[PDB]
């Protein structure tokens, strides 16, 4: 059922696991996902950014998540709002039914960040309601994240560490600085969020070429990556771009081998399995297979 | 908001006017339909197609719908199941919520197809449903036994086989439809009545789909002189799923055409449910539900 995020995180830092957070933008991949987490029976967390709110309209956002956390209700689920920009916009999210908002003001001064994510706290807080808050930009200092954290009384911290979002993070090697991520856990003692943790599996990428598509010289995070994350103190690990390329890459390939095909299910059956399958194997990799 | 299926098609049939019947399989499809109805100030048909409902879900299928229609207000919305093969069907939907069921019998005899569309039409009414049956295959509506079939049934409204067929290859020559037929169907039941395999393929969708590489294989639709001529004759609830999809599928299969590198799901889906959106406004000008709100 729709419950808190911090449950879940709760769990998840305690335990010493990752939950995946799962974008969406339409029915195809919620459905997906939710099948994923339903057959790794593992909790799901699930976002929309602002931008997919303003796609599917806040009421449908909302309204298809309560129909699908019914359709599987031994599922704990979170509705999480990704980067929320302002007061309102969380406020409003709260108010639609979101269980967790993030508020991002990580490119404000320490004291502007911290007064706005406070705000935010209060206001959602009182409607029982989970926050996520982002330091660093230059990556996260440790003292900062602990006063932060302390003051704000944010339930979930996603501390800058290396990372970035979209197909293209690494200009060079991946490199995370695993040994800040540490001192921020060992300061908070909270579930931490990974931002951009995109892998781009190999099978992924090669679906995606395979169907014509160019991935212009992408690197997401490696798997290993992900795993010394987790075995770090990340708790949650905010995955978008895998889902989309492996969705499309069945598009396109549906689009290519068969000219007249304009049934929309044609293209988007196997558009969703192959989401489905990155989720699962996601899932299994940081931990959260077998928590329910 | 949702009602009655037989409250809209009533309505046109008093009036003489056609509501465009517009399937749906997912939300892009969906959110076009209701935005090409709020922009046209017409009813709206909604259908779902069996195996629309087992892709989504009946229960998204519905859930969805209660969403656009409460996100939409002042738009009458009635939500079918279109061409239901059995009873337990038919049940499934009026107990999920749709507003409207369709029982295909066709390829019954008549005893037979009046027979199951009686069984159909006394559970649907007893929820507060409406129902639609098929008379006809191919061989074309007896209109005495449209007659006697309607008066026994109580069916709401008949789809009488006048010369359609679905998907897009519907004439292997020119159009041609039975208006006489119809005319003598609608005499005699005075319902209001449906015509399946309505979609026309515009010029403009099929230049659309080719533009973007797409293969229609020669594929005609009903003219749309012929689709004014069957709301003259009595026409009231036009079944158009055809033209949507390639409307849609023409701006998708452009946008990853043009674009290797897109992956964002809504560079693709937000030109086709404008397409798709635009195809359902002129239907619905076409059919003369535009400003009967
Ligand atoms: O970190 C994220 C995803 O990382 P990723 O790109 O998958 O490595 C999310 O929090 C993003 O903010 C989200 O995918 C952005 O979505 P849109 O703003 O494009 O809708
Ligand atoms: O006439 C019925 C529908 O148009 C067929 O749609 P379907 O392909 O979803 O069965
Ligand atoms: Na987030
Ligand atoms: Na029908
Ligand atoms: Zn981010
Ligand atoms: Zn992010
Ligand atoms: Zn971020
Ligand atoms: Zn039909
Ligand atoms: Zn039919």
């Amino acid at each position: 059922m729709l419950v808190k995020g911090n449950e879940i995180l709760l769990k998840a830092h305690k335990e010493g696991y990752g939950v995946g957070a799962f974008n969406f933008v339409n029915f195809e991949m919620l459905n997906a996902i939710f099948e994923a987490g339903n057959e790794e029976n593992s909790p799901l967390f699930i976002q929309a950014s602002e931008g997919a709110i303003k796609y599917m309209g806040i009421d449908m956002a909302v309204g298809m998540v309560k129909i699908m956390c019914e359709r599987y209700p031994h599922i704990p689920v979170a509705l999480h709002l990704d980067h929320g920009t302002t007061f309102e916009s969380c406020e409003k999210a709260v108010k639609a039914g979101f269980t967790s908002v993030m508020i991002d003001a990580s490119h404000h001064a320490f004291e502007e960040n911290l007064e706005l994510t406070s705000k935010v706290v209060k206001m959602a807080h009182n409607a029982g309601v989970s926050v996520e808050a982002e330091l660093g930009r230059v990556l996260v200092n440790p003292k900062e994240a602990e006063q932060f954290v302390k003051e704000s009384q944010v339930d979930y911290l996603a501390p800058a560490i290396g990372t970035s979002h979209g197909a293209f993070k690494f200009k060079g090697e991946p490199k995370l600085d695993f040994e800040r991520l540490q001192e921020v856990k060992r300061l908070t003692n909270i579930p931490l969020v990974l931002h951009g943790a995109s892998a781009i599996p190999d099978n992924v990428r090669k679906s995606y070429l395979d169907a014509g598509g160019d991935l212009k010289g992408s690197k997401g995070v490696p798997f290993e990556f992900l795993q010394e994350s987790v075995k770090g103190g990340i708790n949650k690990v905010n995955t978008d771009t895998d889902l989309r390329i492996a969705f499309i890459a069945e598009v396109r390939k549906v689009a290519n081998e068969d000219k007249s095909q304009f049934d929309l299910r044609k293209f988007f059956s196997p558009a969703q399995l192959a989401l489905k399958n990155v989720v699962k194997e996601r899932m299994k990799l940081l931990g959260s297979a077998n928590k329910i």
